[PDB]
């Protein structure tokens, strides 16, 4: 009890020193708080991974299946990222986004950066250009899986093709690696499920997210969208393994109202008289609905509530 305390918190210690802050820790602990952090779009998820955001100057993966909402997440980070005064960019090789949804989340797309870049290759030394600009305070790369090496596109077979990507990945990651740490930009890798240089990414990344629906939910039979899990898988910044769940409506993206509800109830912030939603003597709304939609045209209470919450946790 006593002689052993010592030993630990040396170990402990020597550990951390060693390798860096948050190479062990007890899933028990609280957070050191950073100076600043790219919030995700929900409280909830911003509470699980600890630190109330997304980590500057680190690697990010964000994954799960088509369509789960690692896109809808990693555009809410760019939209946050903006919203601060920050730049973003968009290493695109699905061809894949639409503007008009990134618009409706609060995504600044004129002033967005996008590359639609040839090779595998060539989207991450221009990735890795933009990140040693020192300009940019956030990037994202649509996808892990599309990274295709250039040697692969031009027709040659000789290597087989056993490794190429996994190297290329592998080596760019390296040199981005500090590259991100001097910058302070956050990278954003998406990936999917059933990816190709993955298992580089995987140690690299200081913030790997799991994603994926959990329920349709709609006002009859009509789907407005969909009840989304994440689970923090990896996490270097807090103790990992946390898990949040919020609502992304189709053409809306998260509901940053839903998850001030859910978790103004989980804190006891909000309290509940059988459906009818209480806030410090006055009421929000009958059932979730009513609720959430008071938020949205009471953003003044809903910033107390989320101030509420952060101060009641030590966030933000």
């Amino acid at each position: 009890t006593p002689d052993r305390e010592k030993a630990l918190e040396l170990a402990v210690a020597q550990i951390e020193k060693s390798y860096g802050k948050g190479s062990v820790m007890r899933l028990g602990d609280e957070a050191r708080q950073p100076i600043s952090v790219i919030p995700t779009g929900s409280i909830a998820l911003d509470v699980a991974l600890g630190i109330g955001g997304l980590p500057r100057g680190r690697v990010i993966e964000i994954y799960g299946p088509e369509s789960s909402g690692k896109t809808t997440v990693a555009l809410h980070a760019v939209a946050n990222a903006q919203a601060a005064g920050g730049v973003a960019a968009f290493i695109d090789a699905e061809h894949a986004l639409d503007p008009d949804y990134a618009k409706k989340l609060g995504v600044d797309t004129d002033s967005l950066l996008v590359s639609q870049p040839d090779t595998g290759e060539q989207a991450l030394e221009i990735a890795d250009m933009l990140i040693r600009s020192g300009a940019l305070d956030i990037v994202v790369i649509d996808s892990v899986a599309a990274l295709v090496p250039r040697a692969e596109l031009e027709g040659e077979m000789g290597d087989s093709h056993v490794g190429l990507q996994a190297r290329l990945m592998s080596q760019a990651l390296r040199k981005m690696t500090g590259a991100l740490n001097n910058s302070g930009t956050t990278a954003i890798f998406i990936n999917q499920l059933r990816t190709t240089g993955g298992k580089a990414l995987k140690f690299y990344a200081s913030v790997r997210m799991d994603v994926r629906r959990v329920e349709t939910l709609k006002d009859g039979t009509n789907a407005v969208g969909n009840r989304t899990r994440v689970k923090v898988v990896k996490n270097k910044c807090s103790p990992p393994f946390k898990q949040a769940e919020f609502d992304i409506l189709y053409g809306k993206g998260i509901s940053r109202e839903g998850s001030l509800i859910d978790m103004g109830v989980d804190q006891g912030l909000i309290r509940k008289s059988g459906a009818w939603f209480t806030y410090e003597g006055e009421q929000l709304g009958q059932g979730k609905e009513n609720a959430r939609n008071f938020l949205v045209e009471n953003a003044d209470v809903a910033d107390e509530i989320e101030k509420k919450i952060k101060e009641k946790l030590g966030i933000g």
